[PDB]
């Protein structure tokens, strides 16, 4: 599948990313300008846009399951609960042990039919064993879903069992870049 540009209704923000029809999960990116000098920001943000049937929701950094940075959400009540994982060889992922820090930025919204998680994920794009992704190139993100409940929801590094489904898709990173970005901050 290909990702495309969007625009959120509500807030405003512009992002890049699918729906997966499948279970109606909106996945959405958007990246700091491109840098004219030096390295690139290694920071973006990002938003999960599920109904309430999905019990969690990960995101692969690198569109796989192993040696890439995991995203994983679910919603616990009217909060938002999220960590980064990590995994070799096709396991639970365990809590990463690098430097990215996800925030829940305001606009995240829990309602009666969806959970929308808008956040903002620091040191993202490099991670601790090396490896990354290149934000000017073009590349594979993966999603993770099950409408299985986490074994404890209060706990962000909660064990859980196997995701239902999986999917894949393609993204230019070079045309998720915005001007805005700094205002979504605000
Ligand atoms: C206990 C939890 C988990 C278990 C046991 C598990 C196990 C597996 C297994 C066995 C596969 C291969 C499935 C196949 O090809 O038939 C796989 C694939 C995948 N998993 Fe997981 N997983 C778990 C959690 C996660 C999480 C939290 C994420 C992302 C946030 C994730 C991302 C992926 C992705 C993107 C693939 C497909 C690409 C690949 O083969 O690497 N998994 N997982
Ligand atoms: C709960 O939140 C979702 C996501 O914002 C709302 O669904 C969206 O509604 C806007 C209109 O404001 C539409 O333009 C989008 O197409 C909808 N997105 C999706 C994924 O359906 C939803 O209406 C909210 N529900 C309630 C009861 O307020």
């Amino acid at each position: 599948q290909s990702a495309s540009q969007f625009t959120d209704p509500t807030t405003g923000f512009q992002f890049t990313g699918i729906t997966d029809p499948v279970h109606d999960v909106t996945y959405g990116f958007v990246f700091p300008p491109l840098a004219t000098s030096g390295a690139q920001s290694t920071e973006f943000i990002g938003e999960v846009v599920a109904p309430i049937a999905s019990k969690w929701i990960g995101i692969a950094l690198g569109g796989a399951h192993n040696n890439d940075l995991l995203l994983v959400a679910w919603a616990n009540g009217n909060q938002i609960v999220s960590s980064t994982r990590w995994a070799t060889g096709y396991v639970q992922p365990t809590a990463y042990t690098g430097t990215a820090t996800l925030t829940t930025l305001p606009e995240t919204t829990i309602n009666s039919t969806h959970w929308k998680w808008v956040f903002r994920c620091q040191g993202c794009t490099e991670w601790n064993n090396g490896g990354g992704i290149d934000v000017t190139s073009q590349g594979v993100l993966a999603w993770a879903f099950s409408n299985v409940a986490v074994d404890d929801p209060s706990d962000p590094q909660s064990t859980f069992s196997e995701h239902t489904d999986f999917g894949f898709f393609g993204i230019d990173y070079s045309t998720a870049h915005s001007a805005n970005y700094q205002n979504y901050l605000n």
